[PDB]
Formats: structure tokens, C-alpha cells, sequence
């Protein structure tokens, strides 16, 4: 239900920023959840409009990742985040990629929501 889509939004939607630089991952990824224990090697944060990301699962069917048929792709503005290897828990440091790229997304519900990102 909810609490997969809750996680999507949380660990990868945020609309308003303009993110970008090694500061907003070092910020986000700590203030999200992801730095926890150990430290997640790899996130994207999407910047876009939650119903604009939504709109995604409504296109065509394509192919996921683990092979099922429930993904979509969408173009939109993203900050990639990958841990610096220096970086050591608790204490989690990552580079930013800042880049407009293709993203594919697996939905699932009625009506259809986001939740994984596949790539
Ligand atoms: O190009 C890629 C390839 C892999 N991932 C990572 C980010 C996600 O955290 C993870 C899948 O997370 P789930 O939403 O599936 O848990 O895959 C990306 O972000 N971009």
C-alpha cells in the first residue's frame, strides 16, 4: 500500500531543490535515512513535481531491471549521489552529479504509484 510509495518519495522526491553539489547529498542523504548504520553507496534524488513523477507510471510498459514488466521511463532533473569511498560511517560522504537524465521506475496499485527506482 502506502508504505512503499512512502519510502520512494522519502528516499528519492524532492521536488523544490535544485540540489547538485557534495553539501546537499552530505545533507539529504544523512536527513532521509540512508546514512544509518552504514552508509547507502548510491541514491537519486528527483527533482520534480510529485504528480509530474505520478504522470510516469501512466505511460507505456517496458522492461525493469529483475525482469518483470511494471517499469516506465520519464525525463527529468536529477542529483545522483556516490559515496566517496573515504567516506565512513557513521559519518557517510558522497559526489554529486547534477544532470536532466532518463529514469525508469517501477509502479504497481490502484491508482498506479512509484515505488522503486529502477534506474
Ligand atoms: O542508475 C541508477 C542505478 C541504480 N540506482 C539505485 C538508486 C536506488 O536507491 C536503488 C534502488 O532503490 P529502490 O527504490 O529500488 O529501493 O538503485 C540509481 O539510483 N540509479
Amino acid at each position: 500500500q502506502d508504505r512503499m510509495y512512502q519510502r520512494f518519495l522519502r528516499q528519492h522526491v524532492d521536488p523544490d531543490a535544485t540540489g547538485g553539489n557534495d553539501a546537499y547529498c552530505n545533507l539529504m542523504m544523512q536527513r532521509r535515512k540512508m546514512t544509518s548504520h552504514y552508509c547507502k553507496r548510491f541514491n537519486t534524488f528527483i527533482h520534480e513535481d510529485i504528480w509530474n513523477i505520478r504522470s510516469i507510471c501512466s505511460t507505456s510498459n517496458i522492461q525493469c531491471k529483475n525482469g518483470q514488466m511494471n517499469c516506465h521511463e520519464g525525463v527529468v532533473k536529477v542529483t545522483d549521489c556516490r559515496e566517496t569511498g573515504s567516506s565512513r560511517a557513521p559519518n557517510c560522504r558522497y559526489r554529486a552529479m547534477a544532470s536532466t537524465r532518463r529514469v525508469v521506475i517501477a509502479c504497481e496499485g490502484n491508482p498506479e504509484v512509484p515505488v522503486h527506482f529502477d534506474k
